[PDB]
């Protein structure tokens, strides 16, 4: 029952062409606009996420509050305490600390002095202090309190007696999960009582909870929250940064660590050792303000903090000690590092030690057979290798660019502590995110390149040299930080539910930003953090959320001078409730970003969610072709609207599946009763070729085998006299191939590794879905510029141009990083690269992918061939071969055959000859060229065609090579014989082009449609 903008058009059915209530209204709506103008009268202008709240509280939603600082979340609680109270449904407001819970006491009353009421019978407050009076008058009537405020430990003391609340708003929430009985006693609060029987709990949510990220431990107390409350809390660190990374090969304390000190004050330098630490003090004290910490004493951090001392100087270690672990927003403005932050294992150490952090090291090699404990029962031990290790390494060197070998010794440069140690230079605001500055000095040459490269990896890592405009940078600074003092005043930060595909982009994707908080809505998942752009909610859809209905209409289009696709929900669960539950997320937020995959079905989806989740708000489109955090990113700075001419493209595609195929397959269930039969014209016509390889490797039994030489000669005789003639010998030079694209990749696939079309596509799809390759599904070989530095970064010196086809928009599919499979085995092993349920098959992959790849942009190679004539019985054939091929290029990849030489001379030979068919039958490999030379099918379309016709039981394998059978045959047969012309190679090659126009916008797709139309009622 669906009206303005069941059965919504341009949700029962979309009714869809393409280019007196709501639509997007929920009831909690006009409780909301109330809550609004409360809020304008007691604090201002509700802010975006501070209004998303409200709406996940007015219905009733526990959730674990995270988003940046600067933000109202304090107000809010207390506002909409102080609202749900006027509406009689009592609020339990918990803190950490005794003052924070009378300031808020202070926080209600004001606003209350804006048209509220404030009588007694509303508040009560409860801390360490209060006498004897004023703490009977709050036990004696508390529960008649429409608002509680109280710290985190009354409830750990008093939560029975405490009434029950609608709506519970915990600050800290480190503050709770110190304690596991705390979380018990707050459910009990909400209407959870344990039952010591069944050992489980069973309960109705009485009210709401919403909490704070958490700093410290985990715990598998808060797991409770999910199964109860569907939330899992998640991190307040939030990964992103500001800051600016300057790389000194100098560490002097004089001219430079001194010459950095320029940069005003407010500097927290780290030193490697506590011992280095103070060997500074000394060093750097009658020059700039200073101050040292740690075990000893601090102090030095309170004279830091009210501005007595300029900087500090300590360790990783003990800075953390401090409260918060140090963290000075508006004081700290910078840090230096005083030696790049290592990690170090001796030679003569790896005797004792984890095992798990044996793995790590085995890697780094390889080079004999040591790959023989990669694969492992894990523990074919770690003593087989420490031993092993003892043994090798002194000499040998490894390949490596992200650590240092030097002579027996690996020093491991440590991120982490970086990361985390120029972060306090950086955090994120309701005005965006600070300025920062991270000096890292290292005079180990080699090291410092060691960390320089490491930090790639953790890409925003690029670091300058000095060549810095100190001027500006002081500045930038203070006044960055000058912003945040005045955070009160911004909202550039605003929510935004980010749609992707499945739950593994999900995740890579939320993660890319830190720990994100989770909640489990009616039919969906939803990872929510903040972060310099939004406040990201990424949620997957799960694929189509809807698909051409089978009813309506003419196979699902209402026609007669028409053309109107028709959609529904999809399929024990109905994809109704993802739209349903999107439409509720989209609510909340007023503004959508769907970052489905980069294609005509990806804008599909987009398409209906801007359809179906209309009136929510916007809803913008993110483009990127490789999931990792920076595509990400550069894609939400260049948001587009659906482009119409994808989906048009998605559309017709489709229709023509659905009739071509369904009349077709219809017909073939009429005539020998079986259904479960399939046609699909691209397949019938495949299938044909199929047939056309069969038929003809029955024949030409003949060829000849030499013993010695790779020879192979069409001939009939068992012993004879042969003769090598050497005619040419040239040494030609040239260009390796292209980048793979969908088509080629699936044939080396199928040639080198033994995987079947469907299988290598689902593998891509993994590898692309893991941010380790640029999008699998692509018939373009362009090569992004960005794509050239990956390789340049590789190659180096062997690196050459190769834009590699300059048409489309669409690229070809390559590494997103430059690794090879070892780096990013190892890396994974190491936990640098996080990913998802990856087997060998996938680097088997991803090892081919990266080599044709950096061959396309190395440099050319070197081939020799040399030519043969030879002569035997009357007859004398002529063939020339590769003896020889050497370079960069064919180190990576193998393109050519280097068949076996053969010194000339006419010599008794020995032949076993042989009957060998005539031809032999087609390999998914050799017929997907086919696909493609021809002209049918496409990227998305070349593996399922070829599929299908196994399932189908159209086709078998035997030797590795297509077979079909006869069910198959009498089928290819049967819509040959009576139907050709619609299953004509030709009618299949043009039609497959129109969409490609349709969607480069060149053809129209209605006059697309009536060709369509036309030609299938003319068998109806
Ligand atoms: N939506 C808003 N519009 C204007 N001012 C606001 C708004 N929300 C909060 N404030 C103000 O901001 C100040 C901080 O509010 P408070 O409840 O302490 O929030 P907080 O952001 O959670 N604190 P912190 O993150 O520690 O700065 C108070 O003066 C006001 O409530
Ligand atoms: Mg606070």
């Amino acid at each position: 029952i669906p009206v303005v903008y069941p059965v919504c058009g341009g949700l029962e059915s979309k009714e869809i062409e393409k280019h007196k209530r709501s639509l997007c209204l929920f009831p909690e709506d006009f409780l909301l606009k109330e809550f609004v103008e409360f809020f304008r009268k007691c604090v201002g202008e509700p802010r975006a996420i501070q209004k998303m709240w409200a709406k996940r509280i007015l219905r009733k939603e526990s959730f674990a509050a995270t988003a940046p600082t600067g933000v109202g979340k304090t107000s809010f609680g207390l506002a909409m305490s102080l609202f749900l109270a006027l509406k009689g449904k009592r609020c339990y407001v918990i803190f950490p600390t005794s003052l924070l819970v009378i300031q808020a006491a202070e926080t209600i009353r004001k606003y209350a002095e804006k048209a509220g009421v404030g009588t007694e019978n509303l508040i009560g407050y409860y801390h360490g202090r209060i006498p004897k009076r004023e703490k009977e008058n709050f036990m004696q009537n508390l529960r008649n309190f429409k608002i509680v405020i109280t710290t985190t430990q009354f409830l750990s003391k008093h939560y029975r007696e405490l009434g029950h609340f609608d709506f519970i708003f915990v600050d800290d929430v480190d503050a709770i999960l110190k304690a596991s009985k705390n979380v018990d006693k707050l459910l009990h609060l909400l209407g959870f009582h344990y039952d010591l029987k069944t050992k489980s709990w069973v309960g109705e949510a009485r009210g709401c909870l919403m909490v704070s990220t958490a700093t410290a431990k985990k715990g598998k107390k808060a797991e409770l929250f999910r199964q109860l409350l569907n939330f899992d809390i998640g991190s307040s660190r939030i990964t992103v940064r500001n800051v600016e990374d300057v790389a000194v090969n100098d560490e002097s304390i004089s001219t430079l660590s001194s010459i950095l000190e320029k940069l005003g004050t407010g500097g927290i330098i780290y030193a490697r050792t506590g011992e280095e630490a103070e060997e500074i003090y000394e060093s750097l004290k009658n020059k700039f303000r200073i101050g040292i910490v740690t075990a000893t004493k601090k102090g030095d951090y309170e004279k830091f903090v009210e501005g007595e001392i300029d900087h500090l100087i300590g360790t990783a270690h003990y800075y953390g000690t401090l409260v918060r672990g140090l963290d000075l927003p508006e004081r700290i403005r910078f840090a230096v590092f005083v030696g790049c932050p290592s990690f170090r294992v001796t030679i003569e150490d790896i005797d004792s030690l984890s095992p798990q952090m044996v793995k790590l090291l085995a890697y780094l090699y390889r080079n004999v057979d040591e790959i023989e404990r990669l694969l492992p029962a894990v523990e074919r031990h770690i003593d087989e290798v420490r031993e092993i290790l003892k043994k090798v390494m002194g000499k040998e060197r490894p390949q490596a660019k992200d650590v240092v070998v030097r002579e027996g010794e690996v020093i491991f440069p440590d991120l982490r502590t970086y990361i985390q140690g120029s972060g306090r230079t950086s955090r994120l605001f309701a005005g965006g995110l600070t300025k920062g500055a991270s000096f890292l000095l290292e005079d180990d040459s080699e090291l410092l390149s060691a960390f320089i490269e490491r930090a790639k990896l953790y890409d925003i890592e690029f670091k300058s040299i000095d060549e810095v405009d100190f001027e500006k940078l002081s500045r930038e600074l203070d006044e960055s930080r000058d912003r945040y003092r005045r955070r009160q005043e911004f909202d550039l930060i605003k929510p935004a539910l980010f749609i992707v595909e499945s739950p593994t982009k999900a995740r890579q994707i939320s993660r890319f930003f830190g720990k994100p908080s989770v909640k489990v809505l009616d039919g969906a998942v939803v990872y929510e953090i903040p972060m310099q752009k939004y406040v990201l909610m990424v949620t997957a859809s799960i694929g189509h959320v809807v698909d051409l209905i089978t009813n309506r209409g003419f196979h699902g289009v209402l026609v007669n001078g028409r053309f109107v696709p028709v959609y529904a929900s999809i399929k024990v669960d109905n994809s109704r409730s993802r739209i349903e539950a999107l439409r509720k997320l989209a609510h909340d937020a007023e503004f959508v970003i769907v970052g489905t995959d980069p294609d005509t079905e990806g804008e599909k989806i987009a398409w209906d969610l801007k359809n179906l989740l209309s009136g929510c708000g916007a809803v913008k489109r993110a483009e990127f072709h490789e999931v990792t955090r920076r595509a990400i990113l550069e894609a939400l700075e260049s948001l587009r609207d659906v482009d119409e001419n994808l989906v048009k493209a998605q559309v017709v595609r489709r229709i023509e599946d659905r009739w071509i195929g369904f009349v077709l397959s219809q017909k073939l269930w009429e005539r020998f009763n079986n259904r479960n039969l399939s046609a699909g014209r691209a397949q019938t016509l495949v299938l044909g070729w199929i047939i056309d390889r069969f038929q003809e490797s029955r024949e030409r039994r003949k060829i000849a085998i030499v013993r010695d030489f790779d020879l192979v000669l069409e001939h009939d005789e068992e012993e004879f006299d042969l003769t090598i003639k050497l005619v040419e010998e040239r040494e030609e030079l040239r260009t390796p191939l292209p980048p793979y694209t969908t088509e080629t990749m699936l044939s080396d696939a199928n040639r080198i590794l033994k995987f079947s079309v469907k299988q290598t596509m689902q593998i891509a799809q993994e590898l692309f879905e893991n941010g380790l390759i640029t999008y699998h599904r692509t018939d373009s070989t362009r090569v992004s510029d960005v794509g050239q530095r990956i390789a340049k970064e590789y190659l180096g010196d062997d690196f050459v141009g190769r834009e590699w086809g300059e048409s489309g928009a669409h690229e070809c599919i390559r590494p997103t990083r430059p690794l090879t499979r070892d780096d990013v085995q190892r890396l994974i092993q190491e936990g640098v690269l996080v990913v998802e349920g990856l087997r060998w098959e996938h680097f088997a992959l991803y090892d081919l992918i990266f080599r044709r790849f950096m061959a396309s942009q190395c440099r050319p190679f070197k081939v020799v061939v040399k030519k043969y004539s030879i002569e035997f019985d009357g007859k004398t054939a002529e063939e020339e071969r590769i003896v020889r091929a050497e370079g960069r290029a064919y180190e990576l990849y193998r393109a050519v055959w280097v068949k076996n030489e053969l010194p000339t001379g006419t010599f008794r030979v020995k032949a076993e000859v042989k009957s060998v068919p005539k031809v032999l039958p087609f390999t998914q490999s050799e017929i997907i060229q086919m696909m493609k030379e021809r002209g049918i099918g496409r990227p998305s379309t070349y593996a399922t065609i070829v599929d299908r016709l196994f399932m189908r039981n159209y086709v078998v394998e035997k030797y590795g090579r297509m077979i079909p059978t006869k069910l198959g045959i009498d089928v290819f047969r049967f819509l040959v014989r009576r139907y050709a012309k619609f299953v004509s190679e030709d009618r299949t090659r043009d039609l497959e082009s129109r969409m490609d126009a349709i969607e480069r916008g060149e053809l129209d797709y209605l006059k697309a449609l009536e060709d369509m139309y036309a030609e299938i009622k003319s068998i109806d």
